[PDB]
């Protein structure tokens, strides 16, 4: 399993990578444009701020397999390691393949379908990224996609993974975990949401009551 | 898993061996009969059109087994590996016994039955292929037949595959690769279907929109 | 329950009418537009060849409440009895609830989602078409949207009814007949396969020959 | 629930109109040609061998509607009340709306898909009679497509029942029946098998011995 | 909802209708045969042993239909309103049809099967008794028949209730009340053991001694 | 079936009660706050942007039972055939008590658990408001929350109806409806998500372009 | 898997064994009684009808341990190979347990139960025969005994396998293989519809109709 | 799958071992007590009557763990090789844990619930007999609780197994066996009906009919 | 399959660990403060209690990871062998990530959800403790919280065990373990009515009676 935050926020990266254990960081164009810092800015940043180890992913903006091609070589100067985000198209799958040959790490995404994401994976992508939200939000189901692209990565492609990705909440994330995903990106928002519980600090001050009334103080010597 | 496209089309097929990972081209008579090319033409120019590599499939014509069997060594001597399609009758399982004899792998096609297609199997055919939307058009489920049938190839013959065959929807391929088929084939019109999607498009559209407003350009 | 052809193929109507139980004929633009007749001359021709009974529906082509409503005034002035096909849209479910206030049929029309077809329900078209292949092609499910639509017509909006639309497969038809919609809407090829099976010919064929074997002849006295 | 018996066999219905509550009997062409006496003839002695009470089914032979409908009035002449039995065709469907116009009750018979089925209950048929056996036989499943079938007409079609046809076995008519089927119809062998078993007999025996043990002898 | 004892037990029946809501008794060959005592003595005892409420079932002992219909108005002139039951055979559904016709309610026994059950409703029994314990003992599921068989006369016979008969243990009596048995016929041992449990005898026990630790006593 | 908005944006409510079949409006505290408009001056305006007609919903603030039945009569004398939201807890069930007596509608909100909302119903409030995002967000269902309470009131308190709150996307809102609940409240961005499809748009083109390329033009005569 | 014929009739064995992939035949005593040939005549006629390839089962007769014993040493002289078919009653268990200490492969017979067919496994018998047809006609399942008895096997008799006998319809015996029989032994009557249909005839006769219609033949060169 | 005989019957126990596969006898105090022969006479008759192999198992009696440990010990010296039952109460589990110590196998008995027999298993029980007819007779279920118990078993103490025990009808014995239960123990009266059947008898006697018609013998 | 007592009470250990098969002893706060005796009192007696063999788990006070590292490691000098419990809170997580490079064996515990659980063992806790009474008290399904929880340990995390907690009745317990739980922990009042059946000692009764009215004594 490989928990990975799915923001170009390089502050917010350094201060959870102290909480969760984190495999690395998702960005997409959108999430890019948004932090309003370029790529051979941005993704050396994202990188120390995880202490330079773990993964990252950054998309290719070209309609064209040989372009798709060139803006992959592009992001492996910036990072070595990067793996190349490749969405699912004629030209995406005809790129996925032409980088599994060349040896480049690719990750089919904007997957709104199983099929979809399955031919990603066979063409070579060790990555496929339905976007659960999206698919829920235009009239489908995120999380029948997933379990579906999951099932049929187990049987058909074993040596691929699904990245879930796109949450407005966290139980999209607990159904997408509990569907099989291997990996999951999560939104600053649904993150902390998963990790702060009003029920937990109502426990937490009725266990420091208790200490406090019956030893004076509310810390163990 | 092994994709297959369904069709005689050569330019078509050289067109989106760039884009599927194909393992080769499968015919049927029907098929071959709408190229109005010959089996002596068409089956080399499929075979270089996939750059060489992966499987092709032909059916023979022939009514008894002595001449299904001749009609294999024919399509043997055309493409040296190719993988000879017998339909599963009486005569056809006959043909299936003397063609494992000889060492020619078959494929069961014209499956209409899960009890027929594990019959195939059993005979010796390393592919078995239900004719997914005509029974499914014809009162019965295809789905249900495919998810019998490779059950079928799983317990009772390991040797085998479920190469599902047929569609007229990707619903059709989808609901056939979640039962567990460890094999495909997809005429153009399905496969096209199977990788453009208009949500997809505008998903691409508006990263291109944000990254512009926010570089002044589309590209890196 | 109610069988509609799904065409503008004047002659095509009146040889299936013979055959089927028609309760009419299901028009769009781009129908229409296959048969290169417009709306004044293949409407009134629809309806002759079902021997002036049984209901048309045709779609507006505005972008605008107020222009789909005019669109609506058009249609009824050549088929006084159409329903009027909508678009379910923002624009679109202001235009259904503007028909309904005037007293006009509507059906709300490209449905790719059960919440969708809801809405245009309860803003009041008494029928609701979700576009069954074009949801099973464009990755998601045709017949989980249909049963999902038609359990929230029963439940929520019971003066409406799912009308089925857009076949490539006979077994399509019969999920949405099986989820139960009391209305659906067939293309001509798909109506065929319906219909005619080899097996029931090869039955008919061994009556012939057992009844020829015994009696002489293959007629009755 | 009706029960019909499915033969030509005159002795056998007047024996077993004893025994079954007999709804009547149904025939078909092969039934007819097998017992080698015409229409006329057999209609008349099947309809008196049930004591003139009860229904009959007997199937038109033409190809066309206009055909259909002469061999039903045909039909009516013989018999009065009789059920047109039509398969059910692009001919057959014509037939039997010209049949509903005409006020003659019909059946939709030789059906092997349950879409096939509703168009004949939609039409006008107030029976549609799924071959279970064949459709279990030609590798579908008679019980999903009688299950399916009464689904659709109890939904779609609520004039019209099930008339379940064609058993090799009592479990088969069993499912009709738990599928709710209201009305079937067995061959002798099947009926004869649903009301005899060696467990009863044994059951029965051991209630003799048990009498004659205590009173010394086996009645009242 | 009835609840029967099955027994010819006179002594038994008077002190457990002080207990349990009988609607009344019912008799086999074999449970009459263990008492030793003839029809016509026990039958008047039975009924007055419930006093004179209430219904009473005894079984015919002859083999063919007209011997039935005779067992029959024997047992009718012992007790007016009895129940007879029937074995369902060939001669069995016979003698159902010819007691119809005469207006003596039956009761189709010794049934080991849903079909054979509903045939005898069919033929006009108001009650039918499957042998769960015996259908469970010979290798088969008395509780699937018996659900099946109701599920059957709910949708096909709506006129006759399934009377569950033959248990060795209760979990068999609640397995048949689950699945929807208008009726059910007991026998002593599985009565006694659906009453008496050692869980509810110890929360009886702390009742006592809570309210003698606070009020002195036992008792108000 | 009851569709309601969620919010005190009387701009937005006026523009979407063209669109929407709408029963009302709901607002709770926080909506009020976010507005920064006090309730004498918000609700008379959110009552005349859906045209006078249909139903507002607003909360109690008060921690006693007798300040929670003032706090209903200040509502009921800004709108007078308001529904009182009041949250259901211990002083919350005890003014819904009072609250039948006197004969004021009443909505039991901030509900967590089934057990909690079948209370507040069987108390005497006609509205139950299970918050789905918020029990799906602190690690429960909503989903299955709102399941088992509609199951709830149908058994054991007939006169009551779910009124499903608190959504992130639309398929929570869908689940919601397919699970039977008679009333719901969309805040603005799942409302419009939910009538807004690209799918759709694709649709509508694709139709403007055949009509087009058949008859010159995009409108119909 | 093992796929057996259930007959006497040599001429039959002797054309199906070109066709089916058959691992032998099976006889009961009504099978050879009705065939009217003795068992030391047909049984050497049917090994040489299968080519000298493959198992031959056949029943005894005695009523006794030691009988059924002497009846399989009979057949053992007859067929070397030949595997004892043994009906599953007390005396039977008894022989089954006797003839794996001689150490003579047995089939449990006559088997209507599933408990009654594990005894029979756990004496030794390394193959078990339910008469499914037989069952579903005396008011059980065939399929049900079927299954346990499957299950039962694999659980607590590893080494035996179900032997499913007895089959009116294809469809029994289908159903016996999903339910995951390892051998099965087929009527005549019922082989012969396994591998004949009237929809695949008519797929043949269309794919010699096309070739004709294109090439002017209906063979290849 | 160990099958054991319920039982201090010895004459029944010789009969029987000549049918069954048995791996042994279980024993009880009552089914001890209701054979009249003390433990040193009964327990050396039924190990000679299964032929000198597998297994016996008996019951202490005492009610603290010392006692049991002294019982057990006791049991040891008559059988060198028995297997002790112990109750599953407080003082049971303390003794489960001392025997384990020992050296010596148990088996936790008297388990009317899953929990606890899990707990005797965790203590070192390497059998555990859920009374599964008196668990039924007592208002619960003995099947969900032997399926409940099997599954604790396999998952958290793998060296154990169920020995189902308790049994009025052989289809509480086949629930048990399908539900995975490595191990059972009959009672004489379900062992018999298990292995004989009016419906088998019946097949037998047709099978020697058609054998003498055709052949003038019922032998070879 | 590890079975635990959730209590300070030293005698009721003792007394039970000569009846239960237990693996050991787990603390919370209150359950400490109710005991009235300090840590480094009650968790060597606690040791003593069960022979000097098996776990103890006891929860740190601290509000920050550097202060939840620290009442660790004052932990582990009282018993050296000790689990540290960890309430799964954002300074939680961070602790239970410090306490993994240190080699300090954690629990992650408070845990009222599934994926909050199943961060505390991708953190590095080798026991993960849902308050199963709580949640089922709090309005939702301990049970599914549970059943959901091991799933997720046994696909993402599976050096990790759930040890279920908090129970008011013995099914509670029962539907843990048959959803795969490898470890759980009893309150005295449930452990009581896990081995103590009325029907069982009618059943134990019979036997000494048809025993007696056989060969006369009840040996």
């Amino acid at each position: 399993m490989e928990l990975y935050l799915d923001t170009s926020d390089v502050v917010a990266v350094k201060a959870l990578s102290r909480i969760f254990p984190l495999a690395g960081v998702t960005t997409n164009p959108s999430i890019i444009a948004a932090g309003k810092k370029p790529l051979d800015v941005v993704l050396p940043q994202l990188h120390e701020a995880m202490g330079g180890q773990g993964r990252l992913f950054a998309q290719v903006m070209a309609t064209t397999a040989e372009g798709m091609v060139n803006d992959a070589l592009k992001l492996r100067s910036i990072i070595a390691d990067i793996v190349v985000k490749v969405p699912v198209t004629a030209e995406g799958l005809a790129a996925i393949k032409m980088l599994k040959a060349e040896g480049i790490p690719t990750l089919g995404t904007a997957v709104y379908g199983a099929a979809q994401g399955l031919l990603s994976a066979l063409a070579g992508a060790e990555y496929v990224a339905p976007y659960v939200n999206v698919i829920d939000a235009q009239g489908g189901s995120g999380i029948q996609t997933v379990t579906d692209l999951h099932q049929l990565l187990k049987m058909h492609a074993p040596q691929a993974k699904v990245l879930a990705a796109g949450f407005k909440t966290p139980r999209q994330a607990l159904d997408c975990l509990l569907a099989g995903c291997e990996s999951i990106t999560l939104p600053l928002d649904v993150a902390q949401q998963m990790i702060s519980y009003p029920a937990v600090d109502a426990a937490v001050a009725k266990f420091e009551q208790d200490w406090q009334g019956a030893f004076g103080r509310t810390s163990i010597t």
